[PDB]
């Protein structure tokens, strides 16, 4: 009866003896539920019968606030009637239900609501009040009672938001023209960006019916940033057309730089819009003619980047639009481009940028149309690093482009400063089909580095064994290919550690025991990185018998009681404990006990001793390893 | 195109029963010109005292500033209006 309305049926019903204060599911009163209907008749007769009404909803909607949800005034003022606090509206974010009265928008309600619920200016916890949310939810009359009662609108948040600087984010015009018409000024300030309302003019997505109300009433597109730009580079940056249209028909000039150099045509390109590099270049091409719109489309940001630049960093996953980055590349070099133009720094054209990213594609096509032969000069470039495209996209692993840039003939046979070929940053980061393009394209396979280093050597280094059998089965590279450290990569697989990529290089067969520039068998190289795995399988599977190996300096478990590794001696010693103890070097009369005990190794010593190892074994200077441990100080091991 | 708002164009021609009428009916105060002029600078500019009594009248500071940062005294001086800038300097 009073969701329905039905008075007739509340007094039979309260005569029958209900429950004034009732509650449903929803926990909304009998008489919420009068003063949120908006009916004073049921109003009236649950304030004849004292129906308290403190009990509100669960979202807290009291009959003065569902009321307000509602919008009636007369209920608002019987339940003051019925001694409704006007004054104790609060959410745990500032709700204080002139807000409410600015979240629904109704004046009736807020004049009664004005002299009962008496408060102006009580913030939210963003701190917000009452215009700022009215100037939010886009309800002017409640900004003319809410500015003729008196607030100045220069008011501030605590995000510093004045009132168009959030009505403008909602995009309310008529809003914007009553705030103008309160006294805004347009320029003022904003929070945490410091900016001005036409940069948030150029920001949300519905600005244009908004824009103009700025300049209707006049602003500055000349008004920088704290970051130095005009709201032209704003509209540049979030694809917003007719806003940046009245930007430009308002004498906002594109001409602008920003404190990274950048015009809006630079981000403009870079947040790939099409529309707006179109209509940019179709205006610096009008008022200052096309041959400062081609010095304006080959103007130059910090660090030597031009707008070609900032054409190619854009990606496939980020591109969003279909043939969107195809057409701003076509309408940049169309209307006049710098193609190559060196960057300052970093030495890379803009080339250079397509293999970093991925929509060369389609990128790779379109620079490469509108030029006869000088895609080769483009193509036979280096970096600062010393890098071609095909050394950055081989070094990523773009393989259509490498098919792109292969049948666009680019050679092969380039070389950064550091000696390295693309068969070398594609092994290094492990691809197939690159290398397999490679070397459909005539690629060198057994190219060396500055430190030597063939393709099987990085690819033995960083675990990829499908490129291993690819090279050796595949190509027929050579298997015990030396460094200029005179290291084969079984030993140099070995460096890193990587236990089945031994298994392969030793399924496929290689000098195992081919010392290094430092004498090196291969169990040395794995002791001194202390992989215990990797001993565990040249001398598990046991092909050489290398548990006595000899070096320059001295055995395999000498090396162990150097890098105190508890686990590789534990395995050397599981298998051969006999014979590790006795290590007797050659060169020193030294054991592992006190190399151990040099090194300060406690555990190896819990190791060794627990194995046997006698202290009394003097050196060639003469020495117990206890005495090794009195000179190096290491209590642990005494 | 530049702010219209035609309590302008009451500071333009500069008719007070027009500006009382037009202050209840065309309500706005303060929509400034596309330069960036408000109604008091219009009025100043085109030497009108009595819009200026009444725009006073209704309440606005004349330290009010353009986008191009003039007051009020900075374009009735432009133009030479020499009771107008009797009329501000009482404001």
């Amino acid at each position: 009866a009073a969701r329905r309305r039905d008075v007739d049926m509340v007094r039979i019903l309260v005569d029958y003896g209900t429950n004034v204060d009732t509650q449903n599911g929803e926990g909304q009163t009998p008489l919420h539920i009068a003063a949120a209907e908006g009916d004073e008749a049921l109003l009236k007769y649950f304030y004849g019968v004292r129906a308290s009404a403190s009990i509100a909803d669960n979202q807290d909607r009291t009959p003065m606030h569902l009321a307000a949800e509602n919008g009636h005034a007369h209920v608002i003022e019987i339940l003051a009637d019925k001694f409704k606090a006007s004054i104790f509206e609060r959410t745990k974010d500032g709700s204080t239900l002139m807000h409410i009265a600015s979240l629904n928008g109704h004046a009736e309600c807020a004049t009664m609501l004005f002299k009962k619920g008496v408060y102006l200016h009580m913030p939210n916890k963003d701190g917000a009040r009452s215009i700022h949310t009215a100037a939010a939810y886009g309800h002017t009359g409640i900004i003319n009672t809410l500015l003729q009662k008196g607030e100045k609108v220069d008011v501030t948040t605590n995000d510093n938001y004045t009132a168009l600087h959030i009505a403008v984010e909602s995009a309310k015009p008529a809003v914007v023209e009553t705030l103008l018409g309160f006294g805004a000024d347009v320029h003022v300030r904003g929070g945490k960006l410091r900016e001005t309302p036409l940069h948030i003019a150029a920001r949300v997505k519905d600005g244009d019916r908004c824009a103009l109300m700025l300049l209707k009433s006049g602003a500055s597109p000349n008004l920088t940033t704290d970051d130095c730009l005009t709201p032209v580079h704003v509209a540049a940056r979030h694809g917003n057309l007719a806003t940046l249209m009245q930007l430009l028909e308002d004498e906002g000039d594109p001409l602008y730089k920003s404190n990274t150099g950048e015009t809006p045509l630079h981000m403009a390109c870079r947040a790939c819009h099409p529309d707006i590099v179109r209509h940019l270049i179709e205006t610096v091409k009008e008022k200052h003619g096309p041959d400062k719109a081609t010095t304006y489309i080959n103007s130059v940001n910090e660090d030597g980047a031009t707008a070609l630049h900032y054409t190619c960093q854009i990606t496939k996953e980020e591109v969003k639009i279909p043939e969107s980055d195809k057409q701003i590349v076509r309408m940049l070099l169309e209307n006049g481009a710098d193609v190559t133009l060196q960057t300052k720094t970093a030495l890379e054209t803009a080339f250079h940028y397509c293999a970093v990213a991925g929509n060369n594609d389609v990128l790779m096509e379109m620079i490469s149309h509108m030029n006869p032969t000088d895609i080769q000069k483009a193509m036979n470039r280096q970096s600062s690093v010393g890098w071609t495209p095909l050394l950055i996209a081989c070094h990523r692993g773009h393989m259509e482009l490498v098919n792109n840039l292969l049948a666009n003939h680019a050679r092969v046979d380039v070389f950064d400063t550091e000696g390295r070929s693309a068969l070398h940053l594609a092994a290094e980061r492990g691809y197939l089909h690159v290398c397999d393009a490679l070397l459909t394209n005539k690629a060198f396979i057994n190219s060396k580095s500055r430190v030597g280093r063939t393709a099987l050597h990085l690819a033995a280094m960083n675990g990829f064994t499908h490129l291993v059998k690819f090279l050796i089965k595949d190509h027929n590279a050579v298997i015990d290919i030396l460094t200029l450290r005179k290291q084969t990569p079984l030993h140099l697989a070995a460096a890193s550690g990587q236990m089945e990529v031994c298994q392969l290089l030793l399924e496929l067969g290689a000098n195992i025991d081919a010392t290094d520039d430092l004498g090196q068998k291969p169990i040395h190289v794995a002791a001194q990185n202390n992989y215990s795995e990797v001993a565990k399988l040249f001398l598990q599977q046991h092909p050489s018998l290398v548990n006595a190996t000899s070096k320059d300096g001295n055995t395999c478990a000498h090396i162990a009681a150097m890098q105190g590794s508890v686990k590789v001696i534990e395995e050397l010693m599981k298998f051969d404990r006999s014979g590790v103890i006795s290590a007797r070097n050659k060169l020193t009369d030294a054991t592992p006990l006190q190399l151990a005990a040099e090194g300060g190794h406690a555990d190896v010593v819990k190791a060794l001793v627990r194995a046997g190892a006698s202290c009394t074994e003097e050196n060639k200077a003469g020495f117990t390893a206890v005495h090794l441990a009195a000179q190096n100080g290491h209590g642990q091991v005494l």
